């Protein structure tokens, strides 16, 4: 049987929240689950306010435009992430200004920020991968210092914490992504999180195309149509209310590939948990060896053969035709961790046989 | 007494089935059967060989324009009469709306003021289909083959349409639709693009998925967006699409009521005109005020609210708005009178004849 890298676990009431939708016909973006999928939500990160939206890509746009980046703006963004991360920026005319990232959390990089602000910077973009928040303070504080904006893209890390705070509540705002691999899942869905009244005013104002409340087909702006469905808040509520247990089944695999690692030896070098709240496993990232005959490339083919589904870590923005014009000589760490990356499978499905499964395919196609 | 709402999705078939289907597969998000599936029955229905599914009508209508290559500096004719998503998926791309009147009938382009506004810029006009009315496409394709234009039919309000032997959807060089809860079919929220181009039917499907390439993980060639439709909209969108005959006879039969029982209000209205060119689906059936009513419009609108019945006024145009107020011209009047004495009236599948007597005995009592 084949093992998938990813996969949502609906084993709560979504097909009961579904079906309420469909039964009392309320199945666009108009019903009760999108407020309330937003206030559990807002509750659970523990900030004021949650915006649901079509996908953590709109989610990223919207939070940005009613920051008011625009023409001219530069916003810092790791060049290792997902797309949608400086894709977001280009939407609003703005210019991504790609930063490195550490070599054991593979996150942005506290430490190279400073020499990339300019005057034309208005916000850094904090990445949380793979369920890794990034260091927080340090980039707080150099925000603070220059009176930046932080977004926090964190849409592989729900429930992570840093410092007794959850993600989505320590940047200006923060984004999430609800797409079917993610902990959490709605099918497609996304979710801006704030604690400022302006901003979640504005957001919900360009959610909604820009329509004026007290006036049908009075646009005062120019808006957008990113709202989440009552069928995609449903889902997302039903999930948020078992979020612990999925939780813990993301703990449960990242134990068992932990004590069975040592097969492996030096062979690849094991996710890096920084010590400062909790690191949720979005998915499980480890480093192929240097020492390796085989490429990081060939070993997903090997693995796709022996029946696993498997992932690289992503290839950094500027080694791609999009954004290869922003390349700079100081990318090295997104680099070497685009070469030799592999997020092996992890969602709440997988049993400890699925598990040695993976060691074992990998013992032999690590060569 | 319960309310009398101007729209409402009739889930009158397999809707819940596919949906459960879909829920007990595990197949929820953007991955899943039911999505070609839609397409596939949505693009034979529209007598074309490819539709893409998109999460909404604004998103296909950015997608559409950003495939066709609109961009910063070029112009895109655009009805000042309709929708605002129209002209915002213009300025989405960076490009440029050129606003044009419509026709105090049809409430349509008109398409004999189309030529005048061509320039160096002009590189698409976007015929908007109001209402469930097509356009008179023969005069604006004409136009727009002689200046080597390209056509894009904002066919939200119009599946099922025809004129003169083709299908909405099917004229221009692509065509986008709407499923959102309130149109002739719907998804709850999601939207569609018609096109018979190859070429750009599969640049819209990689633009469409985060402009990755197929072939390489994580490898984007270009930049792209998030705009697939779900497996469960594309669910309820298939089932629906399997009754869209009945949806629309539904549709026809209230049209048929209101057609018949107006006469009880003479002059005090207009009548939506039907133009000959093929079928008028009715998405919405629109009145325009008497002249001589000593009320207003809006006050139309809040009186029957007060009687239990929504209603919804023709789009205020757009160089009346804020966003657009810049591209206003003194050649937009008809737009400006429509937007002021146009109403759509209460159109939906699940309205029954007496609910029909009902908003024609309100509209006999407010009319004033
Ligand atoms: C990190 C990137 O993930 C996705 O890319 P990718 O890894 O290519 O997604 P893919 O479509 O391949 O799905 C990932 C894994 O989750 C799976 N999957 C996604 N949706 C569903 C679903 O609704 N049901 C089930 N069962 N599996 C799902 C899928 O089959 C696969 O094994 C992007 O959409 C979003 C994100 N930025
Ligand atoms: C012309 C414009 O119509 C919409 O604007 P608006 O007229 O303000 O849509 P509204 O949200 O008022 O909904 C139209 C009618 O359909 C109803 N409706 C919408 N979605 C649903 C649904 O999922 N279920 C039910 N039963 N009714 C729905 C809604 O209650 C209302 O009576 C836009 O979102 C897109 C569109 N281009």
């Amino acid at each position: 049987p084949r093992i998938s890298v990813a996969a949502p676990r609906l084993d709560g009431n979504e097909r009961d929240y579904v079906l309420e939708c469909m039964d009392t016909t309320w199945i666009s973006s108009v019903g009760r689950f999108i407020v309330e999928f937003e206030k559990a939500f807002a509750d659970y990160c523990g900030v004021k306010h949650a915006i649901a939206c079509n996908n953590g890509t709109t989610a990223l746009h919207l939070a940005l435009v009613a920051m008011g980046i625009g023409p001219g703006d530069e916003v810092i963004v790791p060049s290792l992430t997902y797309i949608a991360s400086a894709n977001s920026v280009t939407y609003c005319g703005a210019t991504p200004v790609l930063v490195d990232n550490d070599p054991r959390t593979f996150n942005l990089d506290a430490a190279k920020l400073e020499a990339l602000i300019t005057p034309r910077t208005k916000a850094i973009m904090p990445v949380h991968l793979y369920g890794q928040i990034c260091d927080m303070d340090p980039i707080l504080e150099v925000a603070r210092r220059h009176n930046l904006l932080v977004i926090e893209d964190a849409a592989e890390a729900v429930g992570a914490t840093y410092r007794g705070k959850k993600s989505g509540s320590l940047g200006d705002c923060a984004t999430f992504s609800f797409f079917g691999n993610k902990i959490i899942t709605t099918g497609e869905g996304g979710m801006i999180t704030t604690n400022d009244d302006d901003l979640a005013a504005k957001m919900r104002l360009l959610r909604g195309q820009g329509m004026d409340p007290n006036r049908r087909y009075w646009f005062p702006i120019v808006g957008f149509n990113y709202r989440m469905t009552n069928i995609q808040a449903a889902i997302g509520l039903a999930q948020l209310e078992r979020v612990d247990e999925h939780l813990a089944a993301r703990e449960r695999v990242v134990g068992w590939y932990e004590q069975k690692l040592a097969r492996l030896g030096n062979r690849v070098t094991k996710p890096h948990v920084a010590l400062t709240g909790r690191h949720v496993f979005w998915m499980y990232t480890v480093r192929l060896g240097e020492g390796l005959s085989t490429t990081r490339d060939q070993v997903i083919k090997d693995l796709d053969a022996l029946g696993i589904e498997s992932r690289p870590v992503f290839h950094p923005m500027h080694i791609m035709p999009p954004y290869a014009h922003l390349a700079t000589d100081d990318l090295k760490i997104a680099e070497a961790c685009g070469v030799d990356g592999l997020n092996l499978p992890t969602h709440a499905g997988l049993t400890e046989a699925d598990i040695d499964r993976v060691i074992a395919a990998l013992d032999q196609v690590l060569v």
